[PDB]
C-alpha cells in the first residue's frame, strides 16, 4: 500500500513510520514546511505506526535526537517513538479489510489528519490545540502533551489489568479529539477500509 506523508506544519517535522520492530520503507526522513514523502509499505502489515518528531539534531551517520517521538536516537525509526506523538495506526489486509484510526494514548505533539486517498471509507483527524490547552500535568517540557499512563505509570492510566475507566485526563484528549483514541479501554474510533486502500497523512492539516 502506498502512503503519502504531507508536512502542513509551518516548523520541518521528521516524520516515522515503523511496526515496532521494524522500519517502514526508509523508517524516517526529514520533512520541511510543504514537502511530502510517499511510503510503500508492504501489504498484510499489522500494528503499523505514522508519527512527526519536531526539534530533531542528527549527525552526518542519521544519530541524534528529537524533542518529542525520538526513536533511539536514530533518523531511521525501527522502534516506535518516545512520547508524546499522536499516532497514525493501521493494520492492512486484515481478512480483506484496512483498520485506520488516530491515538493521543501516548500523547499529543502534533495535529495531524489520518485519510484514505482511495475509496470505500472516510478519514480521521485530530487537529485541536492540544498542546495549547494541555493540563500543566501532562505538560512536555520539549513540547506536547503527554498521556497520564507515560506521566503518571499507574494501574488505571496504563490500564494494566484489562479494567480501567476513562479518566479526568483522558476525558480532556476526548474533548478536543472525540475521533482519536483517548485511553486504552476507549469506544473504538477504528475506521474500516477496503483492503489494499492507499492514504495520505497530512500533519497539520487546518494551519
Amino acid at each position: 500500500a502506498t502512503f503519502e506523508i504531507v508536512n502542513r506544519c509551518s516548523y520541518t517535522v521528521w516524520a516515522a513510520a515503523s511496526k515496532g520492530d521494524a522500519a517502514l520503507d526508509a523508517g524516517g526522513r526529514q520533512l520541511n514546511s510543504g514537502e511530502s514523502w510517499t511510503i510503500n509499505v508492504e501489504p498484510g502489515t499489522k500494528g503499523g505506526k505514522i508519527w512527526a518528531r519536531t526539534d530533531c539534531y542528527f549527525d552526518d551517520s542519521g544519530s541524534g535526537i528529537c524533542k518529542t517521538g525520538d526513536c533511539g536516537g536514530l533518523l531511521r525509526c525501527k522502534r516506535f517513538g518516545r512520547p508524546p506523538t499522536t499516532l497514525a495506526e493501521f493494520s492492512l489486509n486484515q481478512y480483506g479489510k484496512d483498520y485506520i484510526d488516530i491515538s493521543n494514548i501516548k500523547g499529543f505533539n502534533v495535529p495531524m489528519d489520518f485519510s484514505p486517498t482511495t475509496r470505500g471509507c472516510r478519514g480521521v483527524r485530530c487537529a485541536a490545540d492540544i498542546v495549547g490547552q494541555c493540563p500543566a500535568k501532562l505538560k512536555a517540557p520539549g513540547g506536547g502533551c503527554n498521556d497520564a499512563c507515560t506521566v503518571f505509570q499507574t494501574s488505571e492510566y496504563c490500564c494494566t489489568t484489562g479494567k480501567c475507566g476513562p479518566t479526568e485526563y483522558s476525558r480532556f484528549f476526548k474533548r478536543l479529539c472525540p475521533d482519536a483514541f483517548s485511553y486504552v479501554l476507549d469506544k473504538p474510533t477504528t475506521v474500516t477500509c477496503p483492503g489494499s486502500s492507499n492514504y495520505r497523512v497530512t500533519f497539520c492539516p487546518t494551519a
